């Protein structure tokens, strides 16, 4: 299915920081439509949107929780999930935007990512019949400085237990890791226990603009198997679709002159403002691709973009998700992730199911 | 006028064997038995005009003892009651099963027995008072291109592995000299003098078995049919006699597995030597049956040259390859499907019998 990305924005509002250093609003919410007024006075820019949250406020109308973004963004792709499409949402945006407070959120308001597994597993729970069996596993991992590290391995004991692993291509399924530790799920509980040790163990640290940021690349990876029967007097179980999900928490450019920082901090700085270039690049001749153009992709000119090759492209039903911020301070990198995005909307995969009738005769008799 | 039926007996497992859950490599389609290596490097097929497939109880068409009997052992029976020569050959590896065939169980019989207590029973059909009977039998050994008689028992001395020669009659055919008669009616004591004789038979201790056929065996049947007739006087002297021939064959060994030293390499020499010679007279019997003019080396070992009349003209006879199905000893069953084989052996290769789901070529088709 030739189709589009669902891209999606949330204005958080304003902090501390700007209450003890005064800076104004600047983005307005019609509704749903973004405008952005210049500090100058001098241009509104505006975008338009699939969805937007207008999460400056709690009263005018546009806004929404968590769940009510779920239930506007990422439980579609549950559906599509049980239709057996592969799956993508991933976050963009700076740093105290936050992007990891909608993904994934806290303990007292968790993200998205929790709120989609929890639906997940009760979805499942809603036809755990023979009907179609279901089986469930997830990955979860870690980017930092180009080095892919495991987030739900408990290390060692050492002064070195970043253990470092690499990618592999298959010919067919794509780009994967080795000895990536899928593990099987239960339900929603286990995930929620994976995931904070996951996220406990993230390659973390607190800084001059946010008292913990995500300074690594975090992917969140599921994948819903399901057999079923088939349309035969004889082994009726011998369908079956697989359908991967991909949920991705990225970090923000984090400029030095604000991050004022030395040695590793800004090392892994350079390395993420280079990895999210090579995606933005990415995601514009994709664009350009959705227009009929005829474009080299480079995939390759890093890690990130080459796992996720078949999330941004190839075949899932995908959305992104932006977080810009209100003070004009930062107007400048919210109008870079407000264009990221209303450039985003603008780009297609072709999304199927994952049947798998390898060695079945099914899809050879459809 | 004679003719020979080749056939083959396939063993199941046995205990060990499905212990170990050793891979099946003998497979069969009708009288067809092939052998996959399990590397698929070779698929081959041997061909009998009979095949007696004992590995499953549930398998259509299992043969069971009486089965085979019935089927190759019993016709030479009424062959025999006929009035002419008649014979068997068994010719396989070590743990094949030759005795399991042969001679079977005391519980569950073989064709010996079967055929034993049913030629008793088949001529006491026939026991009037037109008609005598008379049968006696004999047993011997080759070994080293040597004969002993299986039914002396060896004295308190060195031994009495007293070597006999082989005379040529000249009207009838050869025969051994001093070799000592019995007489028999029954079973029983078929049996009471082969207590002695298959304890007389050399044997060895190899690393295919604890005991293993050092030496040919053949044991055949004297039958005497005296019949009178009406000649305007006193009715008599009207003669009719077969003989029955049962042939305990060695098994071959190749040297350089059987890594060992001395007396235990010549026979395996003598025993090959034999076993080729016997492939070779086999063989031109069948072109001859073909019809095929050709030259018989008889004469090339004592063992074809005792059964050269048994195995020639009005001669029927037939040869029970045995062999095992395991993966195991494989290279051993190939080997005796080899030599059982009579117009050459059938080998290619096939790894396609996977179309990967319910004949996908269905589809592709
Ligand atoms: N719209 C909002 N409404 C209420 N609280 C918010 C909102 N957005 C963010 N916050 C809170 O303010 C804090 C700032 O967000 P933060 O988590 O620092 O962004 P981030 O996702 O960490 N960016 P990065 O660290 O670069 O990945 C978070 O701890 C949130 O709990
Ligand atoms: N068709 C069969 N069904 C079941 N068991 C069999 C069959 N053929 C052989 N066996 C077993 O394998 C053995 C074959 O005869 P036996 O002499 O006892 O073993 P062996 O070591 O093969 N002796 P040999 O006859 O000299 O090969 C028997 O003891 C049986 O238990
Ligand atoms: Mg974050
Ligand atoms: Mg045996």
């Amino acid at each position: 299915f030739n189709s589009q990305v669902t891209v999606a924005v949330r204005v958080r509002p304003f902090s501390k920081r700007e209450k003890t250093e005064k800076a104004s609003q600047v983005v307005f919410t019609n509704g749903e439509e973004i405008t952005v007024e210049h500090p100058d006075m001098k241009q509104v820019y505006s975008f338009i949107y699939d969805v937007s949250f207008w999460s400056f406020d709690e009263c005018h109308p546009g806004y929404a929780s968590q769940t009510t973004v779920y239930e506007t963004l990422a439980a579609p792709l549950l559906d599509r999930a049980f239709e057996g499409y592969n799956t993508c949402l991933f976050a963009y945006g700076q740093t105290g935007s936050g992007k990891s407070y909608t993904m994934m959120g806290l303990n007292e308001e968790p993200g998205i990512i929790p709120r989609f597994c929890e639906d997940l597993f009760a979805q499942i729970a809603k036809k755990q019949t023979s009907e179609v069996s279901y089986h469930l596993e997830m990955s979860f991992f870690e980017v930092y400085n180009e080095k892919i590290h495991d987030l739900l391995v408990c290390k060692g004991e050492n002064g070195q237990r970043k253990q470092p692993l690499r990618a592999r291509e298959h010919p067919v399924s794509g780009p994967y890791v080795e000895g990536l530790s899928m593990n099987v799920v239960s339900s929603y509980s286990d995930i929620q226990s994976w995931l904070e040790l996951g996220n406990k163990q993230r390659a973390t640290a607190a800084t001059g603009m946010n008292d913990k940021s995500s300074r690594s690349h975090s992917v969140f990876t599921l994948v819903m198997t399901q057999t079923k029967t088939e349309v035969v007097e004889g082994e009726e179980h011998d369908h079956r679709i697989t359908s991967r999900i991909n949920l991705v928490d990225l970090a923000g450019s984090e400029r030095c002159s604000t991050a004022h920082s030395s040695g590793q901090r800004l090392k892994e700085g350079v390395s993420i403002n280079k990895s999210l270039l090579t995606l933005g690049k990415v995601i514009s001749a994709l664009s350009e691709q959705a227009n009929g153009k005829r474009v080299f992709i480079p995939y390759r000119e890093s890690t990130l973009t080459w796992l996720l090759k078949e999330s941004l492209g190839g075949n899932s039903k995908t959305a992104m998700i932006a977080t810009v911020s209100p003070a004009a301070s930062n107007i400048e990198e919210t109008l870079s992730t407000l264009r990221y995005a209303t450039q985003a909307r603008l780009i297609v995969n072709i999304a199927k199911v994952n049947e798998d009738m390898n060695a079945k005769l099914i899809r050879e008799l459809k």
